[PDB]
């Protein structure tokens, strides 16, 4: 048993919410929170600008330091930071950037790093600003993450597209 409320069950292992992941986050401190992140971890919009506002820009000043001594990231990759005040920690990983020009085959790779979490408070991965099609990553999803992954969706008439076109 665990603490998130108000999830549709589509699979064994995941979940699914039309819920803003920052105000998800604050209440219900999830041991990992999933950024959006690029390989630079600039958190400028999307889901990263609003997880890093939310810190009070103390995610990006943490983000800084871990480039500056590692470099960037790979795109599918990620790294594991704290969540402040939001969660335990926060997984950054790197979808593929559709309007980067990055492949979309890179977006399993980027979900696989959530099977190193038990259970994870999550965005679709490559969605918004990413230019994915989010039909397209929920399948990936549920196709390639086997832990416990509860997926807000801020746009209702989104989440509600998700739901009904769900196989
Ligand atoms: O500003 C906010 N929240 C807040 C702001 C923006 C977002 C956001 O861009 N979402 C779309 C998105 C999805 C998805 O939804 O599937 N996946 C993505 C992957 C990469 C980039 C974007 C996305 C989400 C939340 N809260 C303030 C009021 C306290």
């Amino acid at each position: 048993v665990n603490s998130f409320s108000g999830y549709l069950k589509l699979t064994d292992n995941v979940y699914i919410k039309n819920a803003d992941i920052v105000e998800e986050a604050k209440k219900v401190k999830p041991t990992v929170v999933v950024n959006a992140a690029n390989v630079y971890l600039k958190h400028g919009g999307g889901v990263a600008g609003a997880l890093n506002k939310a810190t009070n820009n103390a995610m990006q000043v943490e983000s800084d330091d871990y480039i500056a001594t590692n470099g960037p990231l790979k795109v599918g990759g990620s790294c594991v930071l704290s969540g402040h005040n939001l969660a335990k920690h926060c997984l950054h990983v790197v979808g593929p950037n559709v309007n980067k020009g990055e492949d979309i085959q890179l977006l399993k790779s980027a979900y696989e790093n959530f099977n190193q979490h038990e259970v994870l408070l999550a965005p679709l991965l490559s969605a918004g600003i990413f230019g994915a099609d989010p039909i397209h990553s929920l399948r990936v999803c549920v196709d390639t993450v086997r832990t416990n992954v509860y997926l807000a969706v801020f746009d209702k008439n989104l989440y509600d597209k998700l739901v009904s076109s769900f196989l």
